[PDB]
């Protein structure tokens, strides 16, 4: 049993857990879209390497909700993690559209989780989240907009040769 | 049209723009007092560089407010600029007195955006406000409390010979 | 008062004082610009940079007539910045034909102001500008001008394929 | 005889001689000054050290005017050089107030010989002095002038006390 939990709920320490169960999805997920990119008939290297490190970058936050849930004494509860909504993830723009969606989930549930936080009065909570998630997540929303307008604005009439100009022009690859 | 904008209301938008406002505002009353310092009927080089210093600090925070506005998925919207108060911006002290005052109304209209951002639930605004201007504010209001002050007990009955050496050997010169 | 003031009419001076106002106007002008394109769904980053380096070049260009305003003796007065033309600025080429617009007035505005100097035979001030604006001027809207050329060649009938490629391809960008 | 003389009028000849002069003549008086604060009753250094760098920059000044005499193929003429107006400079502010006076009427030789060259459609002679004095003098006036308002400032009710402040605070020394 924790000698150290101080000022930490019951509904914080099972949220976080939610939350951990999210951000492994997440990264499932962007596992799931960095290979199919992968595949021969597919082939953009660019967009393999975005979503990869992106399935790191949530795996990453998730290690960081454990550590910080052992930290303040509660208890890891791992579930079942549900697989990826597709199989196949279509152009690069029915990939980016399907990411901002899942980002913009993963914000609300950071947003939950901190309202939930100011409610049980947990400013370590709140700081956590401030500190370590919630201007990452900005930030990356920002990025994936920058993208999809990008993308959109490359489909015009000439849409195969759209895709390949941004995956060579904006996103990093060898 | 964005395809970011999450949690953001209209109100913090509009405030955001008006903080810019002020900012710039605050920019531009630096510049004059910079240049005022700089005149040869004047000529206190370190009372220059201070203000000049604080002209580009001001316009720094402006785009960082506007930075924010657009990762937000808010649309930036600028107005008229005034002018300065004065043109001529009397002695050290005066000078040092009025930028204690624009200090103190930057401050409340950062502490006016926090609070609305807390009542709005929005804690991207109110980390972002934490940790990039309000400390930022405090501690430069302290630095001019604490150059009033030694300008105040250097006035004595010898005005010219206190303004010099306060710029000599307090403010930072060539 | 001046003691060192010679050679410069009060004509001078305040055509200084109005050309200092034109500068941060355009200053301010450009600022809006890089914005505009840092938007979520504009989001050309070369083109917001280019903008950008302008606001910060106009800036530097205010302040050194106000160093030579000091210099000469002349005395600084500012007034009201009023806001852009504008609050969007549509495509690229909409955005660099406005910026030579503005870059054609300030450089008539230099053209008068020599002229006004020439009149005065005050050779200091058309040294002035002869050393650190005319060429500099002349300079950036030959720039402008083989930009607006090449924005215009790749409009074509894929008008966003060029967009993006003109920002990836002429402009500077991470 | 010369075979490389062109467009350069025997009054521009006869008018760089006379500039020659008077660079000289400054020169002297600067040595002068430079020497009188070095006496032992005097003592200031940092004084003397500003008027000796300035005997300095007198005699290039006129160095380079006969160089570009040669230059255009004109005969140098050297006159008399008048001992200085003084013998004694008094005050360090009576001093500076000199070097002010003395400033301002090298100044006007330079602009007289300007518009000379100007009426002669010499430009060769109007860009020399453009490029090579016309900014020296005006920051070198504007330098005097900073000078003066500190002197004065320091002067209050503690003159002595005033004058080794400046000297030792503003003016360079070991
Ligand atoms: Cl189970
Ligand atoms: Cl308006
Ligand atoms: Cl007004
Ligand atoms: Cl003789």
């Amino acid at each position: 049993s924790s000698q150290i939990r101080q000022n930490y709920s019951t509904e914080v320490e099972a949220a976080v857990n939610r939350l951990v169960n999210l951000y492994l999805r997440a990264s499932y997920t962007y596992l799931s879209l960095g290979f199919y990119f992968d595949r021969d008939d597919v082939a953009l290297e660019g967009v393999c390497h975005f979503f990869r490190e992106l399935a790191e970058e949530k795996r990453e936050g998730a290690e960081r909700l454990l550590k910080m849930q052992n930290q303040r004494g509660g208890r890891a509860l791992f579930q079942d993690l549900q697989k990826p909504s597709q199989d196949e993830w279509g152009t690069t723009l029915d990939a980016m559209k399907a990411a901002i969606v899942l980002e913009k989930s993963l914000n609300q549930a950071l947003l939950d989780l901190h309202a939930l936080g100011a409610a049980q009065a947990d400013p370590h909570l709140c700081d956590f989240l401030e500190s370590h998630f919630l201007d990452e997540e900005v930030k990356l929303i920002k990025k994936m907009g920058d993208h999809l307008t990008n993308i959109q604005r490359l489909v015009g009439s000439q849409a195969g040769l759209g895709e390949y100009l941004f995956e060579r022009l904006t996103l990093k690859h060898d």
